[PDB]
C-alpha cells in the first residue's frame, strides 16, 4: 500500500467506529487504526516527496502521526474501559485530526 | 510553541495536578501536558541549533519527550480509573523527569 | 547500557513476566521493559553503524519502536486491570516483537 491507502484505512475504521454496536467492534477498529497510523508514519506523503527523510518537514510529519497515534491510544483505553459512547466521542476528534492531515499532506 | 514555552506549559500543568481536587482537573492538565510534549518534539533547544535535525543529540531530545509521553499516559490511565492520588504520585515522578530534561538541554 | 544491553533487559523481563503469579510482578517487569525500549530507541544498533543518522534505515529502526512500546502498554494496561493471564499472552506477542528486532539489527 501507500500513505493514501493508510489514510483510507483510517477513514474506513472511523466509519466503523461511528456505526459500532459494542466495545469489541470499537476496539478492533481502533487497533486497525493504530497499525495504519504507524504504517503511514513510515511513509512519505505526496506533498513531502521533494523533501529529505530527515528534513524538518518530515520530522514534523512523523510527529503529526505521533499525535494521531496518541489520540488512538487514549481512545483505545477508553474503549477497553467499556465506554463505547465516550470512545465514539473521542473518535470524532480523531476524524478532525485525520482530515486535517489529509488536507495538509496530500 | 518553542521548546522553553512547552516546558513552561508542562510545569504549569504539573502545578495544576498537584493542587487538583477531582479527576477531571487532573485529566485536563494531563491532556495539556501530552499536547505540549508532542509539540516540543518539533522544537530545537537553543544550544542544539547547530546540530543536524537527525543527529544523535536531537534523537535523544525527541525520545526524551517520548519518555515523558508514556509517563503522562500512565498518569492519565490512573486518573481514568478514578485513582487521583496515584496519578499525582506519577505526576511527581513526571516532575523529576521534566526537570532532568530541562537541565540536560538548557 | 548499549542497544544489546537493552535487548538483554527486555528478554530478561519477558522471562520474569512468563513466570509471574501476580499483577504487581508483571507491572514491574513491563515498566522496566518500557525503560529499556526507550533507551534502545535512541541508540544506533550494530548492523546500522555504517549508516547516516539521517538514513531511512535509522528512521525505520526508530519507528519500529512504536509497535514495541504500544505492545508493552497493552500488556501493562491488562496488568493494571488485574488480568494476569491476559497480560502474559500480550507479553508473549511482545516477546515475538522483541526477538525479531534483536535478530534484525544485531
Ligand atoms: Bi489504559
Ligand atoms: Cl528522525
Ligand atoms: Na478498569
Ligand atoms: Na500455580
Amino acid at each position: 500500500a501507500d500513505w493514501e491507502d493508510n489514510m483510507e484505512t483510517l477513514n474506513d475504521n472511523l466509519k466503523v467506529i461511528e456505526k459500532a454496536d459494542n466495545a469489541a467492534q470499537v476496539k478492533d477498529a481502533l487497533t486497525k487504526m493504530r497499525a495504519a497510523a504507524l504504517d503511514a508514519k513510515k511513509a512519505t506523503p505526496p506533498k513531502l516527496e521533494d523533501k529529505s527523510p530527515a528534513s524538518p518537514e518530515m520530522i514534523d510529519f512523523r510527529v503529526g502521526f505521533d499525535i494521531l497515534l496518541w489520540q488512538i491510544h487514549d481512545a483505545l483505553c477508553l474503549a477497553n474501559e467499556g465506554k463505547v459512547k465516550e470512545a465514539q466521542a473521542a473518535a470524532e476528534q480523531l476524524k478532525t485530526t485525520v482530515n486535517a492531515h489529509w488536507q495538509k499532506y496530500r
